[PDB]
């Protein structure tokens, strides 16, 4: 957006970046789905390795969601509400088991993970509101599933804080 209204990396136009952001969030969703929960007696090295994989998955989620607010073509935010919904579903079914397993030792690491996920939680709240005010028939179907899953993940956050 700075050099040409075309980049320092060709094939990068405003019609092709819809594809680029789609496939970027799709590979990101596929990568966050990778990280599996082990056991409580699992080793500290593997724990640190796969929870740091979680950390880079959620920071990539942060930047993938942060580069929506500039861009348009509602197909973009529709594939975001579709793929980020299965992203938070992956986060439900994979992450919080490791949050319970590796908690009493890796306190700073799981706190860094939850504070990294909470900003993209706020951004997904903002994008659900961005879809609600638009009155889009295609976006307003996938919102209430994402709303109740936000209530499920944040109430599981309130559970683990005890």
């Amino acid at each position: 957006l700075i050099n040409s209204p075309s980049s320092t990396f060709p094939t990068l136009t405003r019609h092709t970046f819809v594809v680029f952001f789609r496939v970027m969030m799709a590979e990101l969703e596929k990568t966050v789905k990778k990280i599996e929960p082990g056991t409580a007696a699992d080793s500290q090295q593997i724990h640190e390795e796969k929870l740091l994989y979680w950390n880079m998955a959620v920071r990539d989620f942060s930047i993938l969601i942060n580069l929506i607010k500039v861009f348009d073509s509602h197909p973009v935010l529709h594939v975001c509400l579709k793929y980020g919904r299965l992203f938070v579903e992956a986060f439900l079914k994979q992450c919080m088991p490791l949050l319970d397993f590796s908690f009493r030792k890796h306190r700073e690491d799981v706190l860094s993970l939850l504070e990294t996920f909470q900003l993209d939680t706020r951004l997904l709240h903002h994008l659900c509101g961005h879809s609600k005010i638009h009155q889009d028939t295609r976006l307003t179907q996938h919102v209430p599933l994402l709303k109740k899953t936000l209530e499920l993940l944040v109430c599981r956050v309130k559970a683990m804080l005890t």
